[PDB]
């Protein structure tokens, strides 16, 4: 009778404001917390999925030597499962985004691609997302279109979410206007990650065309502190984060490039600053 | 080239503040949204499924003639999918919420109920919500939080809401510690609307502890000027909305009993202003 | 001795009067009520699904913003699940035709269409009906009638409606006895909802050989008192609505536009009166 | 060109007017029309089940010599889908209603009935209708309406509908009273077709109460001249029909017993002359 | 190349360390390290689902205000699906056990409890691993067991933890003997975490002889000092963490009380280095 049911203090739903995903059932909304740090509404994701297509890229010839030291300073991983099961150790104990389609490589068509798992082995794998690539413009778009579909009629039966990236191949204007056309067709078909390209004029168009977090691509490697203008530009005009490749594993101070990529994104950090955390390491 | 994006306006999402109700899907979150208001928060239900265990109830011997007017000014109908098919016009263009349980009757021990229709049903009638009597305290009380149950597994795989009602047994109070014990469980239980009764003393101590919006049932009918100021005071100590069956068709003024308590609701009207507009038709 | 069964007075069904639509479970017609008023028999369609295959179209860059405040002055809105749940609250609480139809896109084969969304989902978001387009004459004309099968197969478990879009081509000679030939199919193929383009010469045959409801598609954009007048003769020669879109959100004043499209084909007003007060607020 | 699509004459729904089953699916609204013949909107239902719980009844030794010339004079049969594929030759090109309960006899409890047929089966042998026993105030009567539940879900998934006949016990009082509560019961549940007794005081309230159809039971034999005063006093009464049993195969006359009951049931004739085409045969 | 495959140096598997856990999938392991932490193999769980069958006990009437401040503490957070979706946020991204049974009451039997969740759910909800009381020696034991053989049945086909916990009654005096009956037998069923009690007397014996890791549940309310006696004594003695429910929301000190919990699972802190972490508020 002593008892405190705080009759004066009228219950309030606390808000899900991470752009686009407010409307989703818990678990999906929980699975992109995973990735989107609560905080900041931001990632920084570590891919090292190339291989799914590219084979030993420079880098990626040896993932447990040159990349298991790098796990841990990654918000979320990316990879395969084969390279997931094979080599990424489970107490590791990050969120991982699977790459699950492939049936593609370089001496073939790039665009040529299927869907390379089940939504049953991404559960199985606690994923917190799966990632396919979406091909505009080239000659099996329509099969790369399917497969977000597929994986986002899939991934709303168990409440897991669906990255959509766009990719560029041979021959193509990279600009704004295309990759509003590539990135929002994702979003409206479903996806609610997206990872794109930076363009240096009208990326904010790219993201405010685009409902749900945008993030990008890092491209080839440059000297290692490079386009962290990029990244930086990218968080800047509305990027929710990046999706570096390469950038990071091919960079020659591994661990302590990433320090420099938190930076501009969570820490609101200067670009030229990002080499305040200086490769003399 | 004349494209808008009006970058200078970061996107910005809208929170849901139905209570407890802030990280559902879309779907349900739609479902939720016709039975209660988007604006007051509240609901006005029609209960007349009474007949499936009581047969033709007083006030409720033909549907089609003295039910069919009350269609058209509640907020949601609540009866069976047999009433439903029936004689209630699929042109009445109102939230249904579907009797899901039954096989029971005043002839036998009336905890003892079942599913009474499949989810695959409650979806095929394009139902906002499906309902059950949980009856703790009874002799059949497990199964009836079986149903429940059942009916949310059931339930979150479409996006289907679950009204879970506490049906009291056998005389044994009725009393605030009593619905507390019995709204709670079924909230844990998962369902996402709670009927209840209410009590004189304390109603406040019983919606503050339930995670999700309490509507209370009318009861046996009661002089219309003593049924308002329950409504009145439910309303007042924070429920959610009311699912009056009794008290609405067995009155001289079902239409004026309506909008009487449909003004003690959503328009925060006091108790006699709202009958002194049951008597001005 | 109480009760009042009124045997004097016979049971009498009450006849759900929508146009080829005489025949179906409530839970489906209860789905086409939401949409098409059930006292007018008519439907004003919110489109915003243009980006589904075009991406941010001139007035669709800011959902979000610009077309979000229309939501309410729609009957019916129309839009994709990628768009819905990212931008689109649920308290908006309007009926909703989800896009069901895609994997096309402006750089390639405009008709080569597939099913976009599982009915599944379609569920799970309590979509009032699906759509797809349908590509007579066109190269991908047969996967688009499959689609549209496919839809309905799915459709009749659940008790869902279906829309047929007819898509024009770049090669397309559009008269009367083509659409004729485009919508009678997909109603003979089970479609309950057809949407069309409006002909100056023998639309009135289009409406007449259509043996359910006929919606209009917008059009190209066009000056608001020539779009009123494509509006009131359509209507006139027997359409059930619009599924109207640039006409509206290109408007330089939106919610203006949607009254006075309310009043043309709601309130019998003549297109030239309807503008009265297309210049209210 | 010269074509007629007579443009001038708008396309008007015609009414399924069967009492409860205006918002049914087409083929639903199919089956019942074999049964209840669309110009009298009754029936006269030659039922032959009886030895699913009682074994070679009188009458009913021999269905394939003593009931066989009879299927012709009725407008639909009922039986088992042992005696249908056995005795029932497919020639008859006649309605068929299944018992879809049974597991019960003579030698035990009565109202211990469970489902004796799949839908799939109900299907495959082309049933217009399934039947079950509901048992209210008997020992089984959760699992009676239980089992109802269970084919009315089944039934809906396939335009299958369901009859229920109130099985009475019984130390039990038929009054009408307890025959509105069972039919009430049932119907409410979803049973399209409702089989209960004729009461000689407020049967018209048993029927007025059931929004669907009401076919009465035969009932034990009586003089032929007494059974068409009860059919009589039914159909005057609201009755939508006959479930005739035993007033038909025991008389020595059955043929133009089933004539004397036509009578009575479809052409409205009088008891005392229908009785005289009992005669003449 | 510019590659550097260090022919030299072979790759090699990384152990997975937690206890019985070294012959488990990838995302079957991967779950386990969110709950028992990589770096000791311990955990500390914040159990409140508590009211599943108690309604609001002392501390748990409103989630959202004494117990929303503590998830910033404990490894695991333990409830059930209801109070999950309705109080606690997503953006809270913490590890989740959710309760997986349920359908008791205080009111009626206790160890009447069924699988109160599908797989298919705790899935959606993103769950790290589900739980269920067994109840050996009780009267509803063997329905206990089997609600725990279904879970690691439907979580082996998804990877999906599924933890014990020992549920006594009044009718034993609770000793060692008897708790390593309970946990054996449901880690020899299959589930891969266990809960248990504390006992003064021979709790080596109980760990030792439980192939798979053991947090000990808290029980009924103790004094701080001698309760982190019982987290020392546990965990000196080989217990893998708390599964903390009534011990903390009992403390007007819970916030700060939790640290004392934290330090003696984490770093073997002493338990009276531990009373004191009170300081100054
Ligand atoms: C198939 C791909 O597109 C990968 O190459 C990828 O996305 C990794 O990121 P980056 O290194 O390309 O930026
Ligand atoms: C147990 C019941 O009676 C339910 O049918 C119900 O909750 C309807 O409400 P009311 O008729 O008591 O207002
Ligand atoms: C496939 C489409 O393009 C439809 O969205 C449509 O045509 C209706 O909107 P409007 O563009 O005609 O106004
Ligand atoms: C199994 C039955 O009892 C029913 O098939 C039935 O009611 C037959 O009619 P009657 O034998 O009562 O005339
Ligand atoms: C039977 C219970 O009460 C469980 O819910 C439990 O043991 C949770 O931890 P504590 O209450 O022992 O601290």
């Amino acid at each position: 009778d002593g008892k405190d049911f705080r009759t004066d203090q009228p219950q309030k739903n606390i808000p899900f404001t991470l752009k686009g995903c407010g409307a989703l059932d818990w678990g999906m909304q929980s699975r992109l917390s995973r990735i989107f740090n609560p905080k900041t509404g931001k990632t920084v994701m570590l891919a090292f999925d190339h291989g799914y297509f590219q084979g030993p890229t420079t880098g990626l010839e040896r993932i447990d030597i040159n990349i298991a030291p790098l796990f841990e300073h990654a918000d979320v991983l990316m990879c395969t499962r084969g390279i997931l099961r094979s080599v990424v150790p489970p107490a590791t104990n990050r969120p991982v985004v699977l790459r699950a389609s492939g049936a593609n490589s370089i001496l073939a068509e790039l665009s040529n691609e299927a869907v390379a798992l089940s939504m049953d082995d991404a559960v199985r794998l606690n994923s917190c997302a799966v990632a396919a690539q979406v091909y505009i413009g080239s000659e099996y778009e329509h099969q790369s279109i399917k497969n977000i579909i597929q994986l986002v009629d899939a991934g709303m039966k168990v409440g897991m979410p669906t990255m959509a990236v766009t990719g560029v191949g041979k021959d193509m204007v990279r600009d704004q206007r295309y990759f509003s056309l590539a990135t929002r067709i994702a979003a409206e078909m479903g996806a609610q990650i997206i990872a794109t390209y930076y363009v240096e004029k009208g990326f904010e168009r790219i993201v405010a065309g685009c409902p749900v977090p945008i993030v990008i691509a890092g491209g080839k490697k440059l000297p290692e502190r490079e386009a962290l203008e990029m990244c930086w530009q990218a968080i800047d005009q509305g990027a929710s984060g990046v999706d570096m490749g390469r950038n990071i594993f091919q960079s020659d101070h591994p661990v302590a490039m990433m320090k420099a990529v938190q930076a501009v994104v969570h820490h609101n950090e200067t670009a030229d600053r990002a080499y305040e955390l200086y490769l003399s390491e």
